[PDB]
C-alpha cells in the first residue's frame, strides 16, 4: 500500500512546489499528508483527503500573469476593440498608471452601470486581454444561494468550495479580472445573504483574508480586479454600494450607434456567419434607416439583432444562388426584416391644450412621456392616474397647489384650476428617486389647461419645483438629453444647478439643441407661453 | 476492457481521460468485495457511455432538406424559412452550428410536431424534454453522487441514449417555469442558453466539463411576456400562427384524417371521409386556433369506424353531413357570437389570450353629486388604472360632442369586461370601454357585428397593440364584419396573407373622435 | 479501525491537550469519540459524527488572549489613529483602567450611534490594536434568520453552524473584539 501512496501524494507534491505558497498552507497540507499516510485506500476520508489536496493545488499561490506597463498600447487595445466611453477609457488609463507606481499587481472594485445592449458586458472582456488578465464572468442576478460564493462545509463528502475559487482553478492566475453581473437585481432567500458574502468581497481589508467553507484557508484577492454591472443605481445594497466607486456608462445617439454598426456590428454579424465583404454590402444610409425605424433601444443590443437577421436572409441567398449577390440597399431591405416598425417617434405631432412632453430617466434608459390633463364639468379637485408611488402623489399635490399659486399671482381674473375638476395621467417607467423630475411638467400642464393656449411647439422640460416655485437639480441629465435627441426635440428647459452636467456632453449630442437654463418656475412661463 | 471498448473507438479529450484513467485506476486498487468498487464502475460507465468525438454528419444538403419541410407540414413558412437559413449559415461556417429558437404561440398549433421535422430535415436526434412547472434544479444540474438515490441529469441522460454531440433538444413550456424551496430552476437554464457555458457544463455526478454547444435548443412558449427577462433577452423570438376554418379545413384533410387513418391502420377507402364533414366539424365542433378539438374529434368518428369495420354491422364506413350524429352525437357549440343582436351599452371587443386568438364582449349597466364607475373582474391594477382614464376621456368626450347630456356624469355605472388577456394586453379593451359607455349615454347601440380593439390616451389618442396577427384570427373565426384598427398597427395587418383578411372591412385609426364616427352612423 | 477512526480521534485530543476545557465538554466528546469507534466507516452518519467532533475540539477552551495594559502606550495609540472623538478615547481608556485595577479582564458591550462615514468602524480597528484584543466583524443589517447565529441543529444535512462559533473558530482564543453594525436596521 504504502509504495502506491507514496506516488499519490508525491503527484501533489510536484504541483505544489512550483508556487509561492504561504506558509500555514503546507502545515495544512503535511496534516492533510500524514492522515492519507495511515488512511487507508478504500476509506471515504481518504478520497476527500486527496479531493482536498486537488483543490488547493489548483490555487495560484503566486502565480500572477504579468501586467505589462504601456500607456501607449493599453490605449491601443481599447481604441480599437471598441467606441467611445471617454470616462471608461480614461478610468482604465488611470488604473495603469496607479499599478506603474506600485511596480508590481493592483486590485481594485469597480461597477459599470448604464442602460443595458450599451456594451458594458462587452468592455470589461477587452480590459482582462489588454492588461493581460485571464478573464472571467460570474452571475450573482436573483442567485439565493450563499454557497455559490463562501463554499459549503468541508467534511461533506462530495461538497465543493465557492466558484470564485474554482475560477482560480481554471485561471490560474491570482491576478484574474472577475465579472459579476446585474448586482442591482440581487436575490433574497431564506438559506442565506448573498449581500454579504460579496461584502467579504468588496470590503478592501475582508478582501485580503477571505475564507471559504470548504478550503479552510485566508487567501488573497487583494489584486484581483472586480468589476460590477448594473442597469440602475438606487436598487444596489447600501453596503455594496459604498465600498465601491461607480462609473456610468452611457447609450448612444444616431451618429455614435452608426459608427459601432459600421466598424463592429456589421464585422461581428459577418464572422458569425462566415460570409465576406465581397458577398454581404451594407450600406451607411440602410443603417440610418435601420436605426432610426426600426430600433428604439438606447443601446444596440436591438440594432445588433436587426443587422444579424439582414445577414441571415443575405447568407441563405448565396448558397441556393437565389439572386445577384448580395447588396444591400433601402429599397430592397423590405425582404430583409419587414416594413417599418416606428413611423413616429412621439405620442403627437402637435400638442393639444394640456398636454406637455416631460422626460424621464427610466429604468431601462431614456423617453419622453407625454402628461396630459382633463376636465370633469365649494372646491376644485385633482385626481391623478400611473402607480403612482405616495412620494410623487405628495409632490403632485405641491405642483397642483403651485400651479393654483402662480394662477393667483399671475391671471387673478381667471378661476380655473380652483373651482374645476381636473385629472391628469403621468405614464409609468420613471424609478423613484426619478419620480419628482416631472413636477414642473405638471404644473405647465395644468396652466396649460386654464388659459387653454398649447405649449409651444416641440418644446421639452424637466425638474422638480418647490412649494413656491423654485426648481430643483435632477439626476442623470446625460440619458434625458439622449432621450429628448431621439424624439426630435428643438427646445429644452433645465434646472440653473444643472448647467455643470449638461455641458459635460459632447459635441454632437447636445448640438441643434437650444437650451435654457432656469432657476425658477416664473422664468419658465415665459418661455413656454410667449404671448 | 469492457470500458476501454468505449473509449478506443470514442475518441475522448484530454480532461476527461484524466478523470477516466483515475477512476480507472482506482477501480483496480479498490477491492471487489467493497461497495464503492460499484460506485466507481457505475461512474466509469457513465462517462464511457457518454459520445465522445462522434458527432452526426450532418447533411447540409439544403435541396432536400427544404422538401422535407414542406411535406411534413402545412404552411409555417416564416418558421420554416428561419431555418433554412440555419442550414445555408452553417455551409458557410463549414461545420455544425448551435443555436436557440423559440416557438411562442396558441396550443396545439403545431410547434412540438413541427420541432420532429426539423430533426427529420437535419438528422439530428430529436430529444424531448419538459420544465412546466419545475421547481428542481438537480433534474439539469444532477444530484450529488454522495446522497442516497441519485441520478444524473436528463441532459446528461440524453448525450448517453443518443450517442452524439449533435442532438436536438426539445424544452416546451418555459414560459411558466416554476419555482421552489430550492430555489430558481431559471437560473441552470441560463447555463443552457449561454453558448460560454455549454462549453464547459457540469454536473454533480458526472463532475466532468463537456461541449455541448453547436446543439440546436428548441423551446415552446403560450406567452411572450411570462417567460423570465434574463432569458428573453438571450432568447430569438419565433411567432406561430393560428388558422382560419379554410386553413384548418386543409389541414384535416391532408394531415389529421390520414393521421387518424395511419393511427387506427384503417384504409381510406374503408372509412371514407369528405371535406363538408370538416366544415361543419369546424363550425360547430370548435371556437378556438388549435386543432386539439378537430384532431379529437376526427379521432372520434375513426374510433367508432374502426369498430364498425371489424363487427361487421357497418363494414362500409362513408360519412355525410347527416351521418355525423353517428359518430360525435348533436353539435356542441350550436351559436358562434353570444349577442347576434347587441343592445345599447354591450360592444364587441378584442383580446390576446394563452390559448389563442379570443373574442370577447364589453358591457356596461346603471345602478340607480357626483357619477361613479365600478370596474368589475379579475382585473389588474394597470386595466384599472386605464379604464379610469377610459372613463374619464368618456366624460371628456361627451361634452365636447353634445353638451347637454348629463348622463354618465351624474349616474353611476357598472363596467364588466372578461378575463384571459394577459396583464400586457389588458389595456388593449380600453378603447371599447369607452365605445360602451358613450353607447350607454345615448342609448344607441353599436353598428351590428362590429370588432374594435386599441388603448387610448387620456386625451384620446390611440395606441398600438400587440399579437394582431391572432385577434384578426379570432374575429374572423366569430364572423364579424368589420374591424377597426390603431393607425400605426397597419404594418401587421398588411403583413397578414391574403385569405385571411378577406371580406374585414378594416379601418384605421389615430385618435378616438375616428371611433366614434364610426361605431355610430350619424 | 486504528488507521482511521483512532487517526481522527488522537489529532483532535492532542489538539485539545493544551486547553482549559470545562466538565460539561469532555463528556459531550468523548461520547462522540465512543460513536466514531461504533459506527460504520463508510456512513453518512459517520462524517457527521466527525463533522460534530472536530468543531468541539477547534474551538479553544480557556484560552485567555493576553494584553500589555500599559496606559500610557494605549492613549498614544488611539491619538495617532484618530483626530477627534475625545468621548470615545475617554470611555475606552476608562475600560482599559478598569480592568487594570480589577487585575482581571473585563467584557462589557459598547455602542457608537453616528451619522455614516463618520469613522465608528476605523475606531473599532484602534481599539483592538490599543488593547491586544483579536478582531471580528459582522453586519445584521437587512437580516431576518435566527439561525446564523444560535446555529442549525447538527443532525441536519447541509446544516449551517452559529457565525460566533466560526469567530471562535478564527480568533482561536477568548477575549475578542466583535463589532455587530446596523444594529438598528434588524
Ligand atoms: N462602444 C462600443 N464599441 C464596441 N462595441 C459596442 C459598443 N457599444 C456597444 N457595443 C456592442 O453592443 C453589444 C452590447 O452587448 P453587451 O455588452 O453584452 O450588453 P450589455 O451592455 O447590456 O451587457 C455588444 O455586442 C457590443 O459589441
Ligand atoms: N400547419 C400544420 N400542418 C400540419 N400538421 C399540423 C399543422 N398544425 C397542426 N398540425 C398537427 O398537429 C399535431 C400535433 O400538434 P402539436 O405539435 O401537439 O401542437 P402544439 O405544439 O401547439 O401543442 C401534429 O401531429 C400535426 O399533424
Ligand atoms: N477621527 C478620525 N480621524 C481620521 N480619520 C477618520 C476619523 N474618523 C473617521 N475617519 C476616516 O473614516 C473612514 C472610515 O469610516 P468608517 O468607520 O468606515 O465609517 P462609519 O463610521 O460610517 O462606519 C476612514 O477613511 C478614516 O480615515
Amino acid at each position: 500500500e504504502k509504495d502506491d501512496k507514496d506516488a499519490i501524494e508525491e503527484k501533489f507534491r510536484e504541483r505544489l512546489k512550483e508556487l509561492v505558497v504561504p506558509k500555514h498552507v503546507m502545515d495544512v497540507v503535511d496534516e492533510e499528508l500524514s492522515k492519507l499516510g495511515l488512511l487507508d485506500n478504500h476509506s471515504s476520508e481518504f478520497n476527500v483527503t486527496r479531493n482536498y489536496l486537488d483543490w488547493l493545488t489548483s490555487i495560484p499561490w503566486g502565480k500572477y500573469s504579468n501586467e505589462n506597463l504601456d500607456l501607449a498600447r493599453a490605449q491601443a487595445v481599447l481604441e480599437e476593440d471598441h467606441y467611445g466611453m471617454e470616462d471608461v477609457k480614461k478610468r482604465i488609463l488611470e488604473f495603469i498608471a496607479v499599478s506603474q507606481l506600485r511596480g508590481s499587481t493592483q486590485g481594485k472594485i469597480l461597477c459599470f452601470y448604464g442602460p443595458p445592449g450599451v456594451g458594458k458586458t462587452s468592455i470589461a472582456r477587452s480590459i482582462a486581454r489588454a492588461l493581460n488578465r485571464e478573464y472571467f464572468r460570474f452571475s450573482v442576478g436573483g442567485m439565493t444561494d450563499v454557497a455559490e460564493i463562501k463554499g459549503h462545509r468541508w467534511t461533506y463528502v462530495g461538497a465543493m468550495p465557492g466558484k470564485i475559487i474554482q475560477c482560480l482553478k481554471k485561471t490560474k492566475t491570482e491576478n484574474p479580472l472577475i465579472l459579476i453581473d446585474e448586482v442591482d437585481m440581487i436575490g433574497r432567500g431564506y438559506q442565506g445573504d448573498p449581500s454579504s458574502a460579496l461584502l467579504e468581497l468588496l470590503d478592501p481589508e475582508q478582501n485580503a483574508n477571505f475564507l471559504d467553507h470548504y478550503l479552510d484557508v485566508p487567501v488573497d484577492l487583494s489584486k484581483v480586479l472586480f468589476i460590477c454591472t448594473a442597469n440602475v443605481t438606487d436598487t444596489i445594497p447600501e453596503p455594496l454600494r459604498d465600498r465601491m466607486e461607480m462609473i456610468n456608462v452611457s447609450g448612444y445617439v444616431a451618429q455614435e450607434k452608426l459608427a459601432i454598426a459600421e466598424r463592429y456590428l456589421v464585422p461581428q454579424a459577418r464572422a458569425l456567419c462566415g460570409l465576406d465583404e465581397s458577398k454581404a454590402k451594407l450600406s451607411s444610409d440602410v443603417l440610418t434607416l435601420l436605426i432610426k425605424q426600426y430600433c428604439r433601444e438606447s443601446g444596440v443590443r436591438n440594432l445588433q439583432k436587426q443587422v444579424e437577421k439582414v445577414l441571415r436572409k443575405s447568407a441563405y441567398k448565396i448558397v441556393s444562388g437565389e439572386a445577384e449577390s448580395v447588396e444591400v440597399t433601402p429599397e430592397n431591405l423590405q425582404d430583409f426584416v419587414g416594413k417599418p416598425v416606428f413611423t413616429v417617434e412621439r405620442m403627437y405631432d402637435v400638442t393639444p391644450p394640456g398636454v406637455v412632453m416631460g422626460l424621464a430617466w427610466t429604468a431601462m434608459g431614456g423617453s419622453t412621456l407625454f402628461v396630459e390633463t382633463s376636465l370633469r364639468r365649494k372646491d376644485g379637485s385633482l385626481e391623478v392616474t400611473g402607480q403612482l408611488g405616495e412620494v410623487m402623489k405628495e409632490s403632485a399635490r405641491i405642483a397642483y397647489t403651485f400651479a393654483r399659486a402662480f394662477l393667483m399671482q399671475h391671471a387673478p381674473a381667471n378661476d380655473y384650476l380652483v373651482t374645476s375638476h381636473i385629472h391628469l395621467h403621468v405614464p409609468e417607467g420613471a424609478t423613484p428617486k426619478d419620480g419628482p423630475s416631472a413636477g414642473c411638467t405638471i404644473v405647465t400642464a395644468l396652466l396649460s389647461l386654464a388659459m387653454g393656449r398649447p405649449v409651444r411647439q416641440n418644446l421639452a422640460m424637466t425638474g422638480e419645483v418647490s412649494l413656491t416655485g423654485k426648481i430643483l437639480p435632477v439626476g442623470g441629465i446625460k440619458e434625458k438629453t439622449i432621450a429628448a435627441k431621439r424624439a426630435g426635440v428643438t427646445c429644452i428647459v433645465l434646472p440653473a444647478e444643472n448647467k455643470k452636467d449638461f455641458y459635460d456632453l459632447a459635441a454632437f449630442i447636445t448640438e441643434g439643441l437650444e437650451v435654457h437654463f432656469v432657476e425658477h418656475y416664473r422664468e419658465i412661463f415665459d418661455i413656454a407661453f410667449p404671448d
